[PDB]
């Protein structure tokens, strides 16, 4: 009877979140010791439950279908784990991925580098895609209000500049979705501009989610699907530059009182990444379901280890005071 | 076999108490990891096991029935969880609620605001209701002595002034119920006078129980059953005024060496309230049975988190000493 | 010839304001040495000059009558004592008191506790009563502009939360009534939330008016018309909790540069309350007309006494510097 084994799992100061892409998979992982969904991917919902470009649906006057499918998926995930928070990520599609949707060829220009192209918040605040972002915000508002699921938060993927973030925030406010005590807004820390200006971005969002997969790619300026670059071992999240960027993000966000989360494959595979993150004082770690329990163990041990080490340092520090 | 799973639950520095209103429900929740009954409501016993106003029973010479029913309920609850403490709350009825009892129309005046009317300690020390309070104290004494259940403590609901508290204490002493090492007396911190003078009230009671439901109502001056006020969102226990009052109560009580408890719906629904309470250093948290286990998890995690944060602060503090 | 005796009255640092409920009574008390009307009650105007619920008049399209009667009363009071300020209090009625008006049964729900019910700013910002508050603001604007009576200020009764105060302020701004150098906005400090967060409320208002009558009731959680509670002596404004709350309000408001006033029966009857208020450094005291002159004497003496005591302390303090 595993359902009574949940409270007996090790207690961790750092929150252990879970990454979810398919809403129907929430019932498979309902017995895992996770403190919430730190990353809900709505890409699967749009691809397989909608099949249509949101702008195409707006042109055909079918906003209701898109809004209702997103609302159904998000409400299922939120109600399955209430009151644990569900951090829904906005549309993370690229232009080429957007073209895969039905009727998306008319609204998606052919881009040489969609990886660093028109995507994320830059797409949301643009007048062309603004109605689709408004549809997504309307779905989130319907989940939070019609179903009363307060535990639904949002994260803005691929945030580039502060003014774009504030424009997205005011667009959300125009839709009645306002940042508050019961509503948290996060920003993906996958762009080096966020690394350099995390303390400046913290005035607009409640916290940051470090997209280590994309953050490593952008910091190193390398793209993963290129087999040549992958063979050389570039895409190691243990890279000193990536670690320095993560440390800077954590320091700036905690100096401005913003929470820091990480949602990538780095904590799932590399224990040393987890140790470094916990030592830096990261607020939460979001991992894949199959890596939840182990992470909950590992973080706990690391915390205990830290709780020893700091004590020693304090004593040593105290020694230098008396001499 | 859940009965051997009790010792395996997470260990929390803050005591996790349980709220009980029906004595017969103690057997349903005997397998929950609670450190005691932080709030036992005798309102159900008087309403459904007595059906009669205590003053009416005194007039009819039936004090024995009221005393014996209270003693039976309290003894059942205390013996079910011995030696864990059972904090019995005295009669928390309002005048309109008192009139619901049989024969209570003759003893309860019609009040415009019973919510802030003749209730609580103000009712107990009044000569008219003093015999009923003496009956309640006699029932408590019978439980503590005839059945030898030392684990029964009392809390005074809706305490307004220090002189009324000392008059209630001397009335209890006249009945042979004296505050001591084996008997704890608490005061409900649901009136702003307790907020302002907690350090003064601490000389009379062993600890305080924060009635967050009533404390929010009195601090904000709003009454919950009014749907208009509820719709505007006034009754949020995360309100800055309520948090400041709770912090002041905790600080004053710990400055005077008195324990602090909370028995309301705030810790059951809002994790941030629990985090703030544990950070402030609250001695115990009393929640509903269905919210016990989760709270025991949450508090534990928060404690661990705090146990990290303080360490960091100490190191930072130590840094400022060397420079 | 008493009219030349006004300048010969004792000079007080603390402003001595007067409480007025009937505009026609301003001519009776025009020869009293008061520095202004610290509390103008428009309850009498609405009850006896309008007789109608403002929402009922709006439904019947008779906003002009209500606005003109309020304007006539306020203009009479302001012109009678120009340029001394007239602090008009907004509608302080309760729901039961509102039902006494003609046609008010349809707009006032039956409330169990109107004393802590839908009243004050909570009523003004609500969409249902918002047109009536707009009518009151329009009357104030007509007095300040059509008659050019700059000396008219407003106070918001029964302020609960900061967001409600800012919503009322923006509603006033939408009506052209904006806080400025020639227009002062006060908040009644009769709710314990104001006591706990006076420094936070000071960013929205020019000053605070301590409603000691209601402040004592809310701090002690007792209602005055209950004869049982009154007999026990609960409603003593010399209570330590009420004094501590008043001291906290004064300290916070003066730390944020906001003026503090008191408009209640405490300074009219208890000289020690006046002494404590003047020692705390209250900016003004508003009393009943029959208690004006005596208060003007008493405060003066107290000020002189303080002006001695502080000097002694300074000398003593200086002694500790030389030793
Ligand atoms: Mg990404
Ligand atoms: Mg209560
Ligand atoms: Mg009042």
């Amino acid at each position: 009877s595993p359902e009574q084994l949940l409270p007996l799992y090790p207690v961790t100061a750092t929150k252990i979140y879970m990454n979810l892409g398919e809403p129907d998979a929430i019932e498979k992982y309902k017995d895992l010791p996770f403190d919430g969904i730190g990353l809900m991917r709505i890409e699967f919902i749009i691809t397989d439950w909608v099949q249509y470009h949101p702008l195409y649906l707006i042109e055909q006057g079918k906003e209701s279908l898109f809004i209702d499918k997103l609302a159904e998926g998000i409400a299922k995930v939120a109600q399955a784990i209430y009151p644990r928070p569900v951090v829904v990520r906005f549309s993370d599609f690229k232009t080429n991925e957007y073209r895969g949707l039905k009727g998306g060829e008319k609204y998606e220009p052919e881009e040489r580098n969609p990886m660093i192209g028109w995507r994320g918040v830059s797409r949301y605040i643009h007048p062309k895609y603004e109605p689709a972002f408004r549809l997504e915000v309307r779905a989130i508002k319907k989940v939070r209000e019609e179903m009363g699921l307060t535990n639904v938060w949002v994260m803005f993927p691929f945030v580039r500049t502060t003014w774009e973030l504030e424009r997205a925030l005011k667009i959300m406010e125009e839709e009645g979705l306002k940042r508050g005590k019961d509503f948290k807004v996060w920003a993906m820390a996958e762009v080096p501009s966020i690394v350099l200006l995390a303390d400046k971005f913290a005035e607009y969002v409640d916290g940051f989610s470090i997209g280590s997969n994309d953050l490593t790619q952008l910091i190193l300026g390398a793209d993963r699907d290129s087999n040549i670059l992958a063979e050389m071992g570039y895409f190691d999240e243990r890279d000193p530059a990536v670690l320095a960027g993560i440390k800077m993000i954590i320091e700036k966000a905690h100096s401005k009182g913003a929470t820091v989360s990480i949602c990538g494959q780095a904590p799932s595979v590399y224990p040393e990444i987890v140790e470094f993150l916990v030592e830096a004082g990261i607020d939460s770690i979001s991992v894949n379901p199959d890596a939840v329990i182990a992470t909950r163990r590992l973080v706990a041990s690391i915390e205990r280890k830290i709780m020893l080490k700091r004590l020693n340092k304090i004593m040593d520090k105290l020694n230098k005071l008396e001499l």
